[PDB]
């Protein structure tokens, strides 16, 4: 089985890119599930405002989802998008909080943006001796994940500037 | 230690229990639903493609109501890509890149589970809370609604169904 | 030869066939409709004019929920001109150029069948499709407000409607 | 008793009466697109599903055009279903639910008609009312250009059309 | 020292005369049309009060065409008070403050002058230039649907008129 | 304590107990304004229950800007059902379902006393705070351009209402 | 004299009683939901006084849905300030500027009320108007979900309120 | 004939108001009509800019047209705007300049603008007395008025600060 | 093999081959517009650089209609560069980077000649088909209007064009 | 060497002086403001956060309405970093990041200023120019409203204040 | 002669070679799409006919892009149908009114080079100026993406083509 | 004590000083701007006028894009007046009321400096953060378009300009 790609790169490097962006979906999708869960499970004086904060990033990623699956298409492979897929390319612990305080969530939540950015980090760097395209459309949700995340540091921000967890 | 004034703690966790499988079930149905979205090949992809995002964006909707309303009868909904798998009876939706018809099919037979154990939770919650079973009763429409977009591509002239389910 | 997941054949069929016939009803009445926004004359044509106009739109959308239930159902939905006359359990609107309160008088009578049948198929269905009656219901309350803005249009003071 | 300033009280009618039919046959239109909408089925469903529902709301239209055009000439318009049947030089919409394939080729006819005859009023109302024949002309380039879209599921390499 | 491409000097100048006299007459029209829009009283005050606006904007439009028109031609159109006055062969709108039914008895009384006028400038401008007898028919069209919408008011079950036209 | 900066803690407590007052008119305006809007029959019903529904937007909104302004000046906004009545000094609207003629005129009545009220405290402010003045005045023209709306349904064909 | 098409005179003037004290209710409720959205004070102001809009909003129009269905039922509705106190079966809102907490501890205890209140109506109605019923289970789900936000600030980790 | 006015004002007062405001309002009306003229007869290299930067100026009079109108109209009298009652109310010459350059129009607008700019200016001071709500209503127009006046005299403004009419 | 219900191969044929050379037209006109918002410089850009966009926009869409109505007629439409330099009569817009003026000028040229040629087109098809002249004379109102923008830019006073 | 139609050229100084002192004021709250949206840090960070967005946008607004005045009334207005530094009359906001209590205590300092010379500066032009003085006064609402906001955050339970 | 600040007029100058051959590409295929467009038939072709114009759009965009980057550049961009052909290096697409399927294909081969160039010039950018390299990078997702949606037409239940 | 998850603290440090000096940039650029957009004078004054507010509100934003990217990299932004005059390495705007030409050809020198400056930090950039360059280049890509706007109001008909 094999037959197209696009005009401009090897099946093998074509390959590569897909298999980095497919462990990308999986990440992706694990995330909005997971921020959704967040969205609900939040309590405490505070409520109300990050429930809504985090909206936006949930449909934000969304859309990063599927940018990225219909990308790995392009190239010539097969997204895989179940709860499965998920689960198998998943390689950190499902998110333990739940019903509990902003503070605890938020807490949390950093840290799986500290995956989630570093790992795209590395798949941009790895990306520039495959496609630029690709290290490109990755490089804009950086972006946008990275200044979520100060957001989201920013409600644990000590006076100072020392990160209250 | 709260729950809808009017409800009694008994019939709140019944409630609770079924929505969060109710929960579960959109989960796993909007992540399935992009997956053909994505995985469709053949000469009627662009209208199949774009037919089914806006159900995704429907349902999507649907988990959102179910979790907050999960939280409102006081118990805590769960939306992780663990928890949509303990709940889970059936399993992970199987066809990859293939046809609009061979997705269609499989699609259809999805959406027979979905609807079905929809409906018990819907003459279920008749004892249980009037609200909650309004709701489902909401979305039952809407999943029959979309059931049909996909029968009718798999329908035959007469009012056969080719469904390749074998 | 098939229906949705859930319903018996029998029961299918039955529900399939009640609405083809709200469905006749709602074509019928949103041809109606249109036709007395043409036809009224008076002093406050613009008014009653204008008001029609957002009825015919939500029932003209009713049909199609309808008849796609129907679909949806199993069966196949009738809306042709010829489909609509056999199914009419009533007479065609009479009224031609007339004035407001001869149109909207007449109007209240046609609500009264539409509502009135409309309210015996909810409670048939409390027994044969939940979701089917639900939706029905959701129009009733719709076509229902209407009647009051005609009969609004009729009433006096004592609130005795004077046809 | 009354009617557009500068018309004959006799080409007013001959107008009016044109339109009234061209009316019943919009009605019938619309009705019939609507028809169509639901009872259609196989793999290419969604794309003329969604296509029917834009003319339908736009030829839907043309009956509020027309009628109240009528209405401005000094006649009335009927609209009622009963009166699209006592207009109608044609037999009701036959095809019930089928292929894509069977009410495009169905469609395709049913608009020969309606193209034609209104092509036909066109040339009329020539010595007329120029305002009144403007209407219509402006009409038949969409009726014209939705046929071309049935046809062109139809049509075949050569460009001969497979009906 | 010119004129659309194809038409003319001669033809152009006469449409222009033409163009120039509905301009007046529209400038005049939605002023008198703003001027029953306040002064109408009654009962079935609010919608007619209402019911004009749109025409005035429409008019208004109708206006700014037509006089781009005449200077598309080549000629300079003329839209100040003193030219309104110079091509008026009517006179002043002269219902103040009454009712409902006076000013819409008048004011079809004016759209018979206006829309009779225009059918003549119609068959006329049909030798001249094509391109403007179309722009005419269009706005036609409109200010007869608005005169019916005036006489519908007017209009007696049968179908006669009561104007009080004495 | 606090207040607006440069207002004297007087003045600012004079001030707040003048929009206190208005909140209180405010608040039993729109819920009369509603009312009406419900009770209204007749001909021209309609028109009239349409026409009601911007004003009523537009005097909620009235109210949340004084009872804002109120809290800005360091005092607190009363807004509940007692509290608009330890306010009012006018009684309760009387007409219940009558013709819109009775209405509009009760409701001419009622403007008389929330439109002379007002002049009055924008009068008042003139020495106490400017921009509450200003805030005053642009409600006026509202409600008074409001009032001719509904005296224009009661005038006579020369100038004289008719209650 | 005139209800709705398929209720008796008896079953209809039930629901209207029922709708009635509803109504009263949801006017009391948006006048005391806008009055805390005034005199909220805290660190978390600006997230809780924003929040209380749309629920406001949206009971204006809850009242304002009821009233006319009582109209179509036939009977007049009352929305005065005077109407609300008589209907009113509980408290003034006693909370003036306060702490977000307590003005969120409080108006928890009134949407206790509301909704118990409303969930009998609902029950009390199935034997009576279903179409009304219908009506007041959505107006329960949004009223359900807001008391939620007002208690999930007041929740601590182990869903236990803080009043 | 007489009978209804304002709540709060006497018939004398009420009636030296409308009469100011009839003024204005035969004022308005010449105005839009003179400044769609303008739209219309501009030719030059800076046409389109100029074309256009009117429009706003006309929609902006053509509502205040109809504001003042209804004013008169609230308080008890009859707003008259016909072509002859702005004839006859009209005190200055009608505009004459016809299909001419831009900068010929601006400097004739100009003009035209310190006429209804120095009149609206009095009667706003003239209605301080009468009603305040009145001198508002005008006060708002002033400003926008002024302003437009300001765009218009931009164009001729000398590079130091000059007019070149 | 096929074609609008009302003309005769000969008259069909003989209007889609003015409208093919209408087409290309309209798509060397819409290169070229967007060719000289390019190159356009002076003291006066941005005024004439935005101008352009919106009359190339409507020209894009012109040619869309233009062959879809030949495609309707029953032939087919050729819309590529190649297919452009077949029908085109005259020479390739030869002015790059330059002063307005001088655009204006060229661009006053051409237009002279789209012009003249839709004109004789809407003449020629008054005995071929009414319906793709009204098409015509639309597009020509606003192909005529532009170009007067175009002169209005190179007038003097006395209505006198500076080439 | 021109001024507004009807002002001493004395007077058009004195109040250009005073526009100009608020313009800069303008732009060092517009600076000031965006400056502490990015450095505020805290629980409810994100409440702040976007709460200033709002009146950033408003009286960035304003910078230019009075700008444009200044422009309007014959001399030029000063917006340069340079310019606003010059007509200060208050220091540099000292408040690097820090909490959302720390902030909103500075502002609502720097917000008495900016109130308390803006009052100044509307009763100075009583007598210079009603059409200014006007405009000063809108602004005053909405940024005496803004300060409450920053205030009901600050407010303790009882309407006082820590700073 | 003038550039972008901080490139030599020799980089600028390879750049805008580069670009301008880009311009032409994008301008014959946009021109190609509308071919398409218009000239496709078959049973799935409402599906595909309209797929396509959003592409269009897009492309039209891209070519204004590179064609006003070229002239920010200092140099002259160059969009006639004559300018298109001198700088093609690809022949005319010769698919007339075919099959959708046949387009397709054609359609996937007319990308492999659209793609395949631009990204070679992607590259050849990475020296000369970035900004510009990131502009075509952007165009490529979309144009790849694209022909993604082409080829998905075309797949076969496994992922091999068929031309 | 902060940054992002996976960049040298010393980077970091070096990436939010590039950014700073970029962000006073950044503030003196939208301040200036609109201080010419008050000033300018001429016969094509209202076209430049305009022209100016659409950069105005995007460098705005830029503002915040960057600063809130310093926070985001664990510093604090500084946006004050001060601050701004601080990081100035370029004198204030000296131009007051000038003509069009005057401005424009001040600004076509401040953005020399701007967009020099700009690719510098994108060069120093490429081995620090490929997030932060990329989002310089998109803001590069825009000012460049902008200043290009600026100068062919300065171009003459061969390219050159005129200071
Ligand atoms: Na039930
Ligand atoms: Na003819
Ligand atoms: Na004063
Ligand atoms: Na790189």
């Amino acid at each position: 089985m094999t037959s197209f790609t696009i005009p401009g790169l090897s099946d093998k490097k074509a390959s590569d890119v897909a298999d980095l962006l497919q462990k990308q979906l999986s990440t992706y999708n694990d995330l909005h599930l997971t921020l959704k869960h967040v969205h609900w499970n939040v309590v405490g004086p505070n409520f109300i405002g990050v429930h809504e904060m985090i909206d936006p990033q949930v449909e934000l990623v969304r859309g990063y989802a599927d940018e990225v699956a219909e990308r790995i298409a392009t190239l010539g492979k097969s997204p895989k998008g179940t709860p499965g897929a998920i689960i198998k390319d998943r390689t950190w612990d499902d998110y333990s909080v739940e019903r509990d305080t902003v503070q605890a969530h938020l807490a949390a939540l950093d840290l799986v943006y500290n995956g989630v950015i570093e790992d795209t980090r590395k798949s941009i760097e790895k990306l520039e001796d495959l496609d630029l395209v690709s290290q490109d459309l990755l490089i804009a949700h950086a972006g946008e994940l990275e200044k979520f995340q100060w957001f989201v540091r920013a409600h644990l921000e000590s006076a100072g500037g020392q990160l209250t967890h």
